[PDB]
Formats: C-alpha cells, structure tokens, sequence
C-alpha cells in the first residue's frame, strides 16, 4: 500500500517541476511570450516549482515515514516556504486580476498599463511582503500554540504537526489568502463583463471574418484579403494585386501589414454603416435597433451587401416591430444561413437576445482572459476547501480531523502541477512547448 501511494506522490513531484520548468523557460526564451501578463505567470509558475522541489518532497516523506527526519530548523524553514509560495501565489493572481482590470478599462484593451521594468518590481514585493508575512511569524514563533500537546511537538525533533494559536491561524489566513481571494474573484468577474460589454462590431466581425496578411480565397473563391475585403471577383490573381496596389497605393505582391488590413476594414464597416443609410429598406430598421443589434445588421451588410440584405423583407420588417424571436427563424429560413452556418447562427442570436452571448470567448484575447481565469478558478476549487475547514477548526476544534486536514491541503499541493496544462488553451504556449520539447 505505502508503495502505491509513493509513486503517485513521486509523480505529482515530477509534474509540478516538469511542467512549471517548461512554462519558465519558455516565457524566458521566446520573446513573443514576454509580455507583462507572463511576468506574473512566471511569478506564479517559480512559486509552483518551489512547491514541487522544497515543499511537495519533504511533506511526502513526513507522511509515508509518519515522523519527520530533517530536525527542528528545516520543519520551520518548510513550513515557512510552503506558507510563502501558496500566499505568494494568491497574491499573484489578485494582481493579475487587478492588471487585467485596468487594462480592459482603458482604450488601450487587452493591453497593460504597465511597463516590464515596473511589472518585475511588483513581482519583486509581492514576493518580499509575503516572505515578511509567512516567514517571520513562523521563525519568531508567533504562531505556537500554548498547550500541552502542542509543547511535546515543538521539543520532539520527530515531530513537525503545524500546531498553531487561535490568533494566528485567523489572521495569516485572512491576510495571506481571504483578502486577495475576495478583490480577485469581485475583480477579475468585472474583467469578464467588460469584455462582454466593451466589444463592438470591429472585433464582432473580427472573430467571424478571420484576418489573413496574404491573398486567399472566401468560401465563394473569389480572391480576398485581411478582415475580409473583397478585392475583385476576377479568377485572375494579377487583377487581384492589381486591385490590391491600388486600394493601399503601393507594391504589395499580394502581402500588407497588419495596419493596412486595419486601414481597409476602418473603410468597409463604414462604407457598410453609410449603405444601410442610404437604402431606403435599410434605413428604418437601423434605428429601430440598439447598439447590440445594429452591429448585427451591418455583419450582415458586411458580408453580403446592401442589396442581398435588402432581400429579408420578413425579417426586416419584423426586427423593426421589436419581433426579435420571430424575425430569426426567417433569417434561419434563407441561403445564407444555409451557406456559412456557423457565422449566421452567431448573427442571428445577437438579434434574438440582443446580447454578445454568441461572441463570448470568440475573439484571441477573450479565450486568453478565459485562460487566465481557468488559473486562477482552479486556484480557488483547489486551496478554498483547506483555508475552509482551517477556520472552522479554530472556532470548533473537534469537528475536522488531521486525515481531513491534510487530504485537502494535498488537492492544495496537486494545484500547482495543473497550470502548464490549462496554458495548451494559448495558442502561444502550446508552439512554445511543442518547440523547448523538440516535436
Ligand atoms: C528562494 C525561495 C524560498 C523563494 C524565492 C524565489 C524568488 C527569488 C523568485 C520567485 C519568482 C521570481 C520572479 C519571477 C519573475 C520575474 C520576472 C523576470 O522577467 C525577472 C525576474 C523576476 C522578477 C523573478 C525574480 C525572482 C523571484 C522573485
Ligand atoms: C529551495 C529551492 C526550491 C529554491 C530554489 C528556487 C529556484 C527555483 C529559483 C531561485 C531563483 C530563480 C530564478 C530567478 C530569475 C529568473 C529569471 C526569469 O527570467 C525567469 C525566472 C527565473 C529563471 C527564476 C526561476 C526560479 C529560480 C531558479
Ligand atoms: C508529460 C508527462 C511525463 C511524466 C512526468 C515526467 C516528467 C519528467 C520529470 C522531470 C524533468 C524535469 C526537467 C524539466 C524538463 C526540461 C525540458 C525542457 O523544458 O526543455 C529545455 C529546453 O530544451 C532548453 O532549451
Ligand atoms: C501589507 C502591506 C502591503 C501594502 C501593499 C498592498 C496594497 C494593495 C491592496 C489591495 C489591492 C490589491 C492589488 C494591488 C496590486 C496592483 C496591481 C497593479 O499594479 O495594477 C495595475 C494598474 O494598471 C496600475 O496602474
Ligand atoms: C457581494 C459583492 C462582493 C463584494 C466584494 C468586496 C471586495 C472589495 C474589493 C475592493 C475594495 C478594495 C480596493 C482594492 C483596489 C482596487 C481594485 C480595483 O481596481 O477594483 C475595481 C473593481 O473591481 C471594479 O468594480
Ligand atoms: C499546514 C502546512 C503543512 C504548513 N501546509 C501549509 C499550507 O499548504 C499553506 O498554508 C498557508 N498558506 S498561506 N497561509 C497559510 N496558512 C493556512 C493554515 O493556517 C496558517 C496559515
């Protein structure tokens, strides 16, 4: 049985430092990964991999052997070390909740506002404040407990249970782990309806239209470029560059730049807006629709043209009359929900609810907001339960058990191998990994 349990211990070891290594190194060797998010995911992935070398090994052995064989001043040290990495950690995460936050707020979206020089000295005290704050009342026995059982343990070199006072185990867990919990989940679950409130129909049509530097060819096969933008419909590729020189007012070779492609989809989402004004079908039903909704109408537009959408006479009518449930049955009842389903569906649901539920997560930056609140949700199903029974063992100290205790300070210690995994969601970690890996 101990045998059983001790491979399984040996692997959650092996997993935490194989993976956090590889999530360091990469944000360490790869420069499109050093941004000011990944500085604190570093933070988060140091504190993680000093979890599985200094914290993780030892408290394995002090339960298999059931005594602890390292001496009154490592059993402090790693008591110490395990308190600072967990507070270090949640700490982390609020600030990266905190970062996110004001960086969704300001015009500059998804984008933080600060630097990398002053992003590493945050880092830097989150680190020595709660080194302060775990060390030192541990290594100044402010945390002793005054009891008689407690006392023998503290003597007996053999003996590293963490008896602590009342006092003590309220206010470091207030401190160390409540504080920042309660601003990170109110913080960043404002950061998830920003996003869901701030995207327009420029990242709308964005995420449904793809952006591409080079020519290809649209689902139609004509020949097409950046968000979208039609250059001709001619099978002729040289008649496409030639639409393409004119358009930018340069030698592109069927190649533009980000900016360009921006330029372009500037010019065809109003060239969309200014057509709904001018058709005389169109013009009614843009006003009788809110913001949400007149976004869907000018996706449409977008995609097919003024004329092609002045072609849903029923469904037209009926998003004037405020008939939204019926109005997308009709749309549902047409050749382009037939051809471009995926597309159509998105469109049709932002006229049903007239809410951005379809565009949830859709857009490149969204799905990495998501990722970064897997972490630190994950963080919070793993650690609360622990910090939970913590608590209620202070108020009434006969009611949770040591097997308990421990069992789930372990789902605490699992928690740091399951990071590197959730960073496969980034399109930017799993080439990175795939690449340190040689695959
Ligand atoms: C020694 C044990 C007990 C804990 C101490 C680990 C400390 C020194 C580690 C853990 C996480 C670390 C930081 C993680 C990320 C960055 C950003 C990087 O671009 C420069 C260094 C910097 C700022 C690190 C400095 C050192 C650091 C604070
Ligand atoms: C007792 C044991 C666990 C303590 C050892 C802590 C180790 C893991 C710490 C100490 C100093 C650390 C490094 C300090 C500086 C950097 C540079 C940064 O660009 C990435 C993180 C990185 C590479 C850190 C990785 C982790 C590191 C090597
Ligand atoms: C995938 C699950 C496998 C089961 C778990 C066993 C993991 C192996 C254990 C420890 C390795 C620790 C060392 C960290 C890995 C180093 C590889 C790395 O990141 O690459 C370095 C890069 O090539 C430099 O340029
Ligand atoms: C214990 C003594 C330590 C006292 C110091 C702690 C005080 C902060 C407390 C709560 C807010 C938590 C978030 C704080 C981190 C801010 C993160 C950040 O810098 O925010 C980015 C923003 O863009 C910048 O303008
Ligand atoms: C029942 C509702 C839950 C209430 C939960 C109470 C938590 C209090 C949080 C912060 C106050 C301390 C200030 C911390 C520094 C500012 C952080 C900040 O920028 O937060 C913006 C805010 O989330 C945008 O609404
Ligand atoms: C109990 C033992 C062996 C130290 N494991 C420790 C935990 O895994 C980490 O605990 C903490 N991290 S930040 N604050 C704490 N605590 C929680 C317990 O009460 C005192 C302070």
């Amino acid at each position: 049985w101990v045998v059983g349990m001790g491979i399984v211990m040996s692997l959650i070891v092996l997993a935490i430092v194989f993976g956090n290594v590889l999530v360091i190194t990469a944000i360490a060797k790869f420069e499109r990964l050093q941004t000011v998010t990944n500085y604190f995911i570093t933070s988060l992935a140091c504190a993680d991999l000093v979890m599985g070398l200094a914290v993780v090994p030892f408290g394995a052995a002090h339960i298999l052997m059931k005594m602890w064989t390292f001496g009154n001043f490592w059993c402090e040290f790693w008591t110490s070390i395990d308190v600072l990495c967990v507070t270090a950690s949640i700490w982390t995460l609020c600030v990266i909740a905190v970062d996110r936050y004001f960086a969704i707020t300001s015009p500059f979206k998804y984008q933080s506002l600060l630097t990398k020089n002053k992003a590493r000295v945050i880092i830097l005290m989150v680190w020595i404040v709660s080194g302060l704050t775990s060390f030192l009342p541990i290594q100044m026995h402010w945390y002793r407990a005054t009891h008689q059982e407690a006392i023998n343990c503290y003597a007996e070199e053999t003996c590293c249970d963490f008896f602590t006072n009342q006092a003590y185990a309220i206010a470091s867990s207030i401190v160390s782990f409540y504080v920042p919990l309660v601003i990170m989940v109110f913080v960043y679950s404002r950061v998830f309806q920003e996003a869901k409130r701030q995207l327009n129909i420029f990242e709308m049509l964005r995420i449904d239209e793809g952006l591409r530097l080079k020519i290809y060819k649209d689902t139609e096969g004509y020949y097409t470029i950046g968000i979208g933008h039609l250059l001709t419909k001619s099978p002729s590729l040289n008649a496409a560059k030639s639409e393409l020189d004119k358009a930018i007012g340069r030698n592109t070779n069927g190649v533009i730049t980000k900016d360009e492609a921006e330029k372009l989809f500037n010019q065809d989402v109003d060239a969309a807006v200014r057509g709904i004004l001018r058709n005389a079908k169109l013009k009614p039903v843009y006003d009788s629709l809110d913001a949400v909704r007149r976004a869907a109408l000018i996706n449409m537009v977008f995609q097919m043209g003024e004329t092609g959408v002045a072609g849903f006479t029923n469904s037209l009518r009926m998003l004037q009359q405020k008939r939204w449930d019926e109005a997308a049955v009709n749309l549902a009842k047409s050749r382009w929900y037939n051809q471009t389903p995926n597309r159509a569906k998105r469109v049709i649901t932002t006229f049903r609810t007239g809410t951005w539920d379809a565009y949830k997560f859709c857009l490149k930056e969204h799905k990495a907001l998501k990722t970064l609140g897997i972490i630190m949700g994950t963080f919070t199903l793993c650690w609360l339960p622990f910090f939970i029974v913590n608590i209620v063992h202070v108020i009434q100290d006969n009611l949770i058990r040591k097997e308990v205790y421990i069992l789930l300070n372990w789902i605490g210690y699992v928690n740091s191998g399951f990071n590197p995994l959730i960073y496969c969601r980034s399109p930017d970690f799993r080439i990175a990994f795939q690449e340190l890996l040689c695959l």
